[PDB]
C-alpha cells in the first residue's frame, strides 16, 4: 500500500532511521554527516505522515523513488559526485542501478582511530548523534556492509562506550574493545562483499548453491525441504541488501529469524541459545551459529547417487533438484570441507553425469563417480598443511612477507598498497585457521581465502591492471582459489625502473606503532619484488632482514637522521646486488 508506512510500522522509528542512515552513507560516501542526518529526518517525517494517512500524495511511490528522490535533492551533488548527477536524470530502477555502480569500494578515507577522551566527551553530550556518526563512518567505508548487522555492531559499540567512559583507566578498557570490533567489522564486511560480488558476477543460482552447501554443513539434521526454504529466503534477504533495499532486507531478515526459531527442533539444537535473545542478537547469533552434530542416521549415498540405474532419467528430468539434493547430502556430512571444495565436488558430480549418461552404458560409467572427488580433496588439504607448517615456523609477519612476495610475483602490476593489504589479509588466514583443531583448518582456510581473494577482485574491478587477475576473478567462483594458487611469476613483466627514494628511510618511521612500521617495510618489500621480480623468496627475506636491522639501529640512535642518512644509501645499493 504505502511501502514506506509499512516498513516504518514493521521496523519502528529507531531501526527505520538506522537503516535509512546506512543506505544514504553507502550511496553517498563523501557527504558531510550533517546532510545525511538531515536527509534522514526528512524521509522519516514523510514516513510518519504516510503511516497516519496512507492515502496522502506520494505515499504510494516505491521506496527507491522516494530515497532516490531524496538523494538527488542533496546540494553540490555535481561538485561532490559529478559522476552521480547523471543517475538523477534517470527513472527507477535505472536510477538505482546507476547509483549502485557508482559505489566506491576503496574510497580510501581516514582510518577510524579511537580518540577515547574526545569520544567519551562527544558520547556523553549526545549519545544518538555519536552512534549515528558511527553508522555513517562505517557504512560509507563499506558501501556493501550487511545493513542490519551494522545496527547490531553499533549496539556493541554503544555497550563499549557505556562500559568504558565511567571506567577507571579509560583507554585500556576501551582501546582493546574498539580494535576487536574493528576486526569484526572488517571480517563481517568481507563476508558480505563476497555475497554481493557473487550476486553481481555469477548470479543467484551460484549464490544459492553456495548457501545450500554452507547451510547443510551447519544444519546437518534439517531435512532438504527445510534447507531449501531457508536458503530461498536468505538469498532473497541478501539480494535485497546487495541491491540497496535495506528496509525490506531487514524486515525479511526478521521474518526469517522468526521462521527459524519456530522450527529449531527440525533445524538445529544449536539454535536454542540464539533463540532466547533479542531481535538483533538473535539474527546475528543465527547468522554466526556453529555447526550441529551429525545425525546418526545419515544415509549411505552410493545407492541413489552411484548405483541406481535411473540416475540419467532422474538427472535429465530435473537437474537442479537432483543436483541440489546431492549437494545437500554431501555437504551435510562434510563440515570438514570448505564450501568451495563442496561446490567443486558438485560440479564434478554433475560433469560426470553429463558425460556418462551420454555414453552407451551410463551405469558402468557413473559407478566410480565418488572416486573422482579424491584428488579434489587432497589438493587443498596439502596446500593448507604446507602453509600452516610455514606459518607456525616463521610467525605472522614473515608469513605475510612470503605472501606479499608470492602475490607481487603473480601480479606485479597491482599497486603496492593493495599487494600489501592483500598479503597481510592472506597471512591473517594463517593466524586464525592454523591454530584450530586439525579437521577445522581446511574449511576455515579456504572460506577465509575466498573473502580475501574477492577483496582483491573487487579492488581489481575498480582499477584493472592485470589480465591474469581478470581471468581468475571472472572464470568460476568455485575455481577462484585454485586459479590464483596456480599463477606464477608473470613472465611478461618488465621490471619496474629502480628509484632510490622508494627504498630510502628516515627517522619519522621511528614513532609509528609496530603495525604501521611493518606496512612501511612490507611496502618496500613489494617494491623490491617489482624492481627485481626474479629474486627468490630467500634472497628477499635476507635483504629485508637487513632493512629491518638498519631501521632498528637508526631509530635507536642519538642522532636518528644522520644514522639513516649515512647508512641508508650504502644498504640501498648493496641490497640490489643480493637480489640478482
Ligand atoms: C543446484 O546445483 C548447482 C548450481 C549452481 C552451481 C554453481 C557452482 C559454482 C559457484 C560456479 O562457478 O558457478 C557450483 C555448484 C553448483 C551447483
Ligand atoms: C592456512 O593458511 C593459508 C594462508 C594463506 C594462503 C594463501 C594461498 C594462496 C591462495 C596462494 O596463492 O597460494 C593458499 C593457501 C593459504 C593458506
Amino acid at each position: 500500500k504505502s511501502e514506506i508506512a509499512h516498513r516504518f510500522n514493521d521496523l519502528g522509528e529507531k531501526h527505520f532511521k538506522g537503516l535509512v542512515l546506512v543506505a544514504f552513507s553507502q550511496y553517498l560516501q563523501q557527504c558531510p554527516f550533517e546532510d545525511h542526518v538531515k536527509l534522514v529526518n526528512e524521509v522519516t517525517e514523510f514516513a510518519k505522515k504516510c503511516a497516519a494517512d496512507e492515502s496522502a500524495e506520494n505515499c504510494d511511490k516505491s521506496l527507491h523513488t522516494l530515497f532516490g528522490d531524496k538523494l538527488c535533492t542533496v546540494a553540490t551533488l555535481r561538485a561532490t559526485y559529478g559522476e552521480l548527477a547523471d543517475c538523477c536524470e534517470k527513472q527507477e530502477p535505472e536510477r538505482n542501478e546507476c547509483f549502485l555502480t557508482h559505489k566506491d569500494d576503496h574510497p580510501n578515507l581516514p582510518k577510524l582511530k579511537p580518540e577515547p577522551d574526545a569520544q567519551c566527551a562527544a558520547f556523553q553530550e549526545d549519545p544518538d548523534k555519536f552512534l549515528g556518526k558511527y553508522l555513517y563512518e562505517v557504512a560509507r567505508r563499506h558501501p556493501y556492509f550487511y545493513g542490519p548487522e551494522l545496527l547490531f555492531h553499533a549496539e556493541e559499540y554503544k555497550a563499549d562506550f557505556t562500559e568504558c567512559c565511567p571506567a577507571d583507566d579509560k583507554l585500556a578498557c576501551l582501546i582493546p574493545k574498539l580494535d576487536a570490533l574493528k576486526e569484526r567489522i572488517l571480517l563481517s564486511s568481507a563476508k558480505e562483499r563476497l555475497k554481493c560480488s557473487s550476486f553481481q558476477n555469477f548470479g543467484e543460482r551460484a549464490v544459492k548453491a553456495w548457501s545450500v552447501a554452507r547451510l547443510s554443513q551447519k544444519f546437518p539434521k534439517a531435512d532438504f525441504a527445510e534447507v531449501s526454504k531457508i536458503v530461498t529466503d536468505l538469498t532473497k534477504v541478501h539480494k535485497e541488501c546487495c541491491h540497496g533495499d535495506l528496509l525490506e532486507c531487514a524486515d525479511d531478515r526478521a521474518d526469517l529469524a522468526k521462521y527459524i526459531c519456530e522450527h529449531q527442533d527440525s533445524i538445529s539444537g544449536k539454535l536454542k541459545a540464539c533463540c532466547d535473545k533479542p531481535l538483533l542478537q538473535k539474527s546475528h547469533c543465527i547468522a554466526e551459529v556453529k555447526e550441529d552434530d551429525l545425525p546418526s542416521d545419515l544415509p549411505a549415498l552410493a545407492a541413489d547417487f552411484a548405483e541406481d540405474k535411473e540416475i540419467c532419467k532422474h538427472y535429465k528430468d530435473a537437474k537442479d533438484v537432483f543436483l541440489g539434493t546431492f549437494l545437500y547430502e554431501y555437504s551435510r556430512r562434510h563440515p570438514d570441507y570448505s564450501v568451495s571444495l563442496l561446490l567443486r565436488i558438485a560440479k564434478t558430480y554433475e560433469a560426470t553425469l553429463e558425460k556418462c549418461c551420454a555414453e552407451a552404458d551410463p551405469p558402468a560409467c557413473y559407478r566410480t563417480v565418488f572416486d573422482q572427488f579424491t584428488p579434489l580433496v587432497e589438493e587443498p588439504k596439502s596446500l593448507v598443511k604446507k602453509n600452516c607448517d610455514l606459518f607456525e615456523e616463521v610467525g605472522e609477519y614473515d608469513f605475510q612477507n612470503a605472501l606479499i612476495v608470492r602475490y607481487t610475483k603473480k601480479a606485479p602490476q597491482v599497486s603496492t598498497p593493495t599487494l600489501v593489504e592483500i598479503g597481510r589479509t592472506l597471512g591473517k588466514v594463517g593466524s586464525r585457521c592454523c591454530k584450530l583443531p586439525e579437521s577445522e583448518r581446511l574449511p576455515c582456510s579456504e572460506n577465509h581465502l575466498a573473502l580475501a581473494l574477492n577483496r582483491l577482485c573487487v579492488l581489481h574491478e575498480k582499477t584493472p591492471v592485470s589480465e591474469k587477475i581478470t581471468k581468475c576473478c571472472t572464470d568460476s567462483l568455485a575455481e577462484r582459489r585454485p586459479c590464483f594458487s596456480a599463477l606464477e611469476l608473470d613472465e611478461g613483466y618488465v621490471p619496474k625502473e629502480f628509484k632510490a627514494e622508494t627504498f630510502t628511510f628516515h627517522a619519522d618511521i621511528c614513532t609509528l606503532p609496530e603495525d604501521e612500521k611493518q606496512i612501511k617495510k612490507q611496502s618496500a618489500l613489494a617494491e623490491l619484488v617489482k624492481h627485481k621480480p626474479k629474486a627468490t623468496k630467500e634472497q628477499l627475506k635476507t635483504v629485508l632482514g637487513n632493512f629491518s636491522a638498519f631501521v632498528a639501529k637508526c631509530c635507536g640512535r642519538e642522532d636518528k637522521e644522520a644514522c639513516f642518512a649515512e647508512e641508508g644509501p650504502k644498504l640501498v645499493a648493496s641490497s640490489q646486488l643480493a637480489l640478482a
